[PDB]
């Protein structure tokens, strides 16, 4: 609702720059009109001429030469026009954001392509934090937030956690040091934000419930802070009835959502997406105006035509296809743990994503396990450490990846590691 | 020198955060190491399977499947090896800089594709910019920059320029506000940096002489800042013979150089690079890697894939065509002002790049003649006012752009403008 106390000084002068009112009175004017003003250079100096793109479980993409120019040339920054249409419309097929047709400066959904999802994250947290700021998560975290996070100087304050996502009662007893009434007021600080990632976090598989997802909601607009809805294995859950999401429940336009092509299209291609209130969106897109630009049109066009040739059946029967492959892969990796963890280690069964997050017993750091022990036996598997505020704390937790490993080499892995545990204890 | 003084307390305090030696360690391992510890999706769930792309004046380019799976799989933060390496062979051929064998502790070459040059060069002014730091530039200036600028709270100073680029005593006479040794000292805050675009200023279309350049560089080694090299158009120099860069005299480790293949290679592509000291350059590479990560590793392959069929020689080549390509286009543009024009706007003709820089005579404000009076009459060009830090002030400037339009097109915008400007009087 004050969209502005979520906005930085820095944020707030954001103006807006590039490539302009150019193909723009010229993308409404007649075709006699003649435009020495834009500064988009010549594409036909552009050495590439054609593509052709095959595609597995859908039909082949052809840019021809008109086309080809296009993907070489600059484009909007928020993205091109028939990706932003078909997201959107993606969106409110899968979420339903009450905030759809709500006056812009009160939280309209906006919609933006990002150059991966990483990218509009780091411009929420930079557009949000002050030096001081508190802002909530749940350890373990991504590494990668905790790196982006700590030179903002934001006093990351932990939620209580386990097998479900964020416990709502920490959640609730951690803002019970303030009145539900000092968020109106900026000087002793309640919370910019919770950060979560609903859906197979990572490092732990673990996701959080519907029933805690309202709960979380409810305390959200209590003390009126945001929720950052990083969500980049929504499409990767083993459950096929997916849990709502913060989205789907957002009354009051206090969530930006973070989608990831990554897990599902392609990591390489760097395109994800951000959801949230009208101008906040903005705020994002002042800043990837004076930076990106915007994400390659060529990449995008691809993604464009290979998602419009889908329907969002196609797309929906891509996701489930994928789905299938990581639950078969996780069930091999669990078999591998039952089999040579034993009552050696305790883990859960991992709802979302590609991560198995096994706590190991009667050792109080991994670091020397698998560090050392491990790599000298051809064994390499990730050391909890880096997943904490405090990497320097001791984790007696590793993170196996499960999605590429054959069953074998997670056997042989397996072995290696528990007897490497015993030889240990 | 010291690199501590242009790095941001917030720069200082990133740490790396890289998709990490679970593909590095597996890099320099046996053959039958097997990780668990990688954080890569499985590439084979992705859709699309090879790539056939045509090149004007070359061989086509081929993405088999395994080319294609690590295309569009997650690539280092810097950038691919190949790429990288064949970029920093060409800065060593073309500018042959003093730094390239330094310590890196010191000045050493350092280089970094980015997803654009300007994403490079937001990160290099983030990286240096407190609020209330001073910093040099010519006005008129690229309003992207201008706008970058702005919410950083520096204190922008103007440097004189003329038809040859900043003037090295309008340098000298405002640097006497400060006396070298208060480099040391930095409340009472001397110049950052200086930042200019050297070949084809956007707007005005001059071009720092090399003995400019070298008193340039004296200055900045007195009273010891930066010099930041803007270079996008450093290869559309008309003049064959190519003015020497900020980089090709950096003694010091001084320079910071952002090349773009926007112009020669690709606009929507997303693929540019950064070259500086191996410090300063890592400061921006921690901060992609919380941001976009890597530039698509798609489009950085098929340019590598272009760049190394071409050898330098053809990509020189390459560029030597699309020079006289808007060689020209500069030509037909001095053609139509020639004959419509004289006697009431004075310009230079452009040493670089795609613009004309047009100052009309008896007009003090060049807004209403454009953006009401010209565009009724179907004409399109760009008033000077966003080129200035005060874009309220006046302005009696045009830019046009050359790089598309035909001399017809070209005739009529002229006469048109023409016409209005006699009108006005």
């Amino acid at each position: 609702m004050n969209y502005a106390r979520f906005i930085t000084a820095a944020s707030a002068a954001r103006n807006p720059s590039p490539i302009r009112t150019m193909t723009d009175i010229l993308s409404r004017g007649p075709k006699s009109m003649i435009s020495l003003a834009g500064g988009l250079p010549n594409p036909n100096m552009f050495p590439f001429k054609t593509a052709v793109i095959t595609v597995e479980n859908g039909k082949t993409i052809q840019f021809g030469e008109e086309m080809m120019k296009r993907a070489l040339q600059y484009s909007p920054s928020a993205g091109i026009p028939e990706l932003l249409s078909w997201l959107k419309q993606l969106q409110i097929k899968l979420h339903n954001p009450p905030t759809i047709h709500y006056p812009p400066s009160q939280g309209q959904m906006d919609l933006c392509v990002t150059s991966g999802s990483q990218q509009g994250l780091c411009k929420v947290f930079e557009m949000i934090i002050n030096p001081g700021d508190n802002v909530l998560l749940d350890e373990p975290a991504y590494s990668g937030t905790l790196q982006s996070l700590h030179p903002l100087g934001c006093n990351i304050i932990n939620v209580a956690s386990d097998e479900s996502g964020i416990v709502p009662d920490s959640l609730r007893d951690i803002l019970s040091r303030w009145k539900p009434e000092d968020a109106k007021n900026p000087q002793k600080n309640t919370p910019k934000f919770l950060y979560t990632v609903p859906n197979g976090n990572n490092p732990t598989g673990n996701s959080l419930t519907s029933e805690r997802k309202k709960e979380i909601y409810e305390l959200a607009r209590k003390y009126d802070f945001l929720i950052i809805e990083d969500d980049p294995y929504y499409f990767l859950q083993f459950n096929k009835f997916r849990v709502p999401t913060f989205l789907s429940m957002d009354v009051d336009g206090r969530v930006i959502r973070a989608d990831s092509f990554s897990k599902i299209i392609s990591s390489g291609l760097r395109i994800g997406f951000l959801t949230g209130p009208k101008p906040l969106i903005e705020r994002v897109i002042l800043h990837i105006q004076v930076s990106t630009l915007h994400p390659s049109t060529f990449n995008q066009l691809m993604i464009s035509q290979l998602l419009h040739e889908w329907g969002e059946e196609g797309f929906m029967a891509h996701v489930d296809r994928v789905i299938d492959f990581y639950s078969n892969q996780k069930d091999a990796i669990l078999a591998a743990a039952d089999k040579w963890l034993t009552g050696l280690a305790e883990w859960h069964v991992p709802a979302a994503g590609m991560f198995l997050w096994i706590k190991v017993k009667g050792i109080n750091d991994v670091k020397e396990l698998i560090e050392e022990k491990a790599v000298k036996m051809g064994v390499l598997m990730l050391p909890g450490n880096a997943f904490y505020v405090d990497s320097s704390a001791p984790s007696p937790y590793l993170r196996a990846s499960f999605s590429s490993a054959s069953p074998e080499q997670m056997d042989v892995a397996f072995q290696v590691l528990a007897q490497l545990i015993k030889e240990s204890l």
